[PDB]
């Protein structure tokens, strides 16, 4: 889709180390293979938010902020204009704050000509107290929202999860999983690397 | 209660301004009358995580990091524990996650001998999609985790809350507050200071 993110190889960078010289030291490594890094909230509040900036000029690189935004309107936006100034490509948003908390990003995304992802679900044990059960409609209110772009959780969770936000939208997710997502994303394999990088794009 | 913070006239200042310079300003005029300040990412990360440091030292305040921390375990771990090597003596972590989420604050908290606080429920407008409906159940999670100190929203909903944590647990809300909150929160009617300050505790 020619209106959607380009992720060179189908393959995101999550970079989720903690350290700024082992963090520059493997992304630069892949640089060759990935132009698509996913850096959290470890590694900005450890080394400072100038860290964003640094690896989209030193590599040329689109950073998404995985900071799973989920406060009020008023100090969702002040994060995203934060993060966006820090030159963030996109941010990554909670849904189930509700509609209003996510409408706030997509405002400062829309006036900062940046991107928004809403996470629609997590897989780690507890989500299937609350989380679990809001995903469908987490998913169908970011469809009504505008919404072109999505963080997926389970084969058949990502294949229901493509059905309600159609075959236009982005989805990125952690053969199979590209049935259904754009780009895949990769941690651990890579940073604990262009080796490990260069095989996975071949197995795809 | 002896073995629950203490917070100084029961007044919390929401530091929520993004200036460094504006930020510290008011706190210094108004460390008289409070103790104890909550600061969130729209400082942070425009200032840097040494800011609460900075606040402590040229204070001597406590310091909340209300960063409603919502991932997954092994990053809420990694969250709390940068943010509580920054100084912060608390950190207010979401419930919606789950309780493995929770537990992961908890064990970091254990770990440095700081405190977390559950994010009950959140009152702006989209809060009644997902949020208002698990509250309780989030809250009877936080009691039946150990969960020592809870951030509350609705008068009724107070009282709701302080039923399901009990007499002992700490909570604290943004007269009637006191009435089920050992300590009210105060942002704007300061921050937009000295004179109001005095004002509110004066009332109470």
């Amino acid at each position: 889709r020619v209106d959607v993110m380009d992720v060179m190889n189908r393959l995101i960078l999550a970079m989720d180390l903690m350290n700024r010289d082992d963090a520059l030291r493997v992304t630069g490594e892949v640089r060759e293979y990935i132009d698509t890094v996913k850096i959290g909230y470890p590694l900005v509040l450890s080394e400072g938010m100038d860290i964003i900036a640094e690896f989209r000029k030193r590599f040329g690189c689109r950073i998404i902020a995985n900071f799973k935004v989920a406060d009020i309107p008023e100090t969702n936006e002040k994060i995203c204009r934060a993060t966006f100034k820090a030159g963030a490509d996109a941010i990554i948003v909670h849904g189930f704050p509700g509609a209003d908390s996510v409408r706030a990003c997509l405002n400062v995304a829309e006036e900062m000509g940046r991107e928004v992802f809403l996470l629609t679900e997590m897989s780690h044990p507890g989500a299937e107290m609350f989380i679990q059960g809001a995903a469908d409609e987490i998913a169908r209110m970011g469809v009504d929202l505008g919404v072109k772009n999505y963080v997926g959780p389970r084969p058949e969770r990502l294949s229901r999860l493509r059905e309600i936000i159609g075959q236009d939208s982005f989805l990125i997710s952690p053969g199979e999983t590209l049935r259904f997502a754009d780009a895949i994303i990769v941690g651990r394999s890579i940073y604990l690397p262009a080796a490990a990088a260069a095989g996975i794009i071949e197995s795809i």
